[PDB]
């Protein structure tokens, strides 16, 4: 029964600024992905509000995770600092031991005219606690080759998103 919160932070870089980053992989994200990347992301649906804190969202996944599904919701968004926080409420990733994950994507600027892409992840535990380096990893490197999609896109068509 002891409740905790386990806090994994990650970052890496990227040559496009924030305001067109958050412009696409944040706020046209069940837009763009499953158009760009369909493997990946075979649809986002609102199950539930407008779009705003509280909104309950449903992503599909394409056959790179078998069809599988997650369920998200949007914790909040500060559209002027390029921050996203939302929770899993559904996913393989829950269990027994783990009853929500609470993250938050946050872009940062650099001198260089680049972006630093953070991301946090809250483990919400009970009990025990036994959490592998290996499953956290997984997590990071989806992201990362999710992001990478995107960001191989906006490069390749500069008109988008500006």
């Amino acid at each position: 029964a002891m409740a905790g919160v386990f806090t994994y932070e990650t970052e890496f870089t990227s040559v496009i600024p924030p305001p067109r980053l958050f412009k696409a992989f944040i706020l046209d994200a069940d837009n763009l992905i499953p158009k760009i990347a369909p493997q990946a992301v075979k649809c986002a649906e609102i199950i539930e509000g407008d779009g705003g804190v509280g909104t309950i969202k449903k992503i599909t996944f394409g056959e790179g995770s078998q069809f599988g599904s997650v369920t998200h919701k949007i914790d909040g968004i500060d559209k002027e600092n390029f921050v996203y926080s939302y929770s899993l409420i559904e996913g393989d990733a829950l269990s027994d031991k783990i009853e929500k994950i609470s993250y938050e994507t946050k872009l940062v600027s650099s001198s260089d005219g680049g972006s630093i892409i953070k991301s946090t992840s809250n483990y919400h535990t009970k009990g025990d606690v036994e959490i592998k380096e290996e499953h956290v990893k997984a997590g990071k490197e989806k992201f990362s080759h999710l992001f990478k999609l995107v960001e191989g896109y906006l490069l390749a068509n500069p008109n988008e998103y500006c």
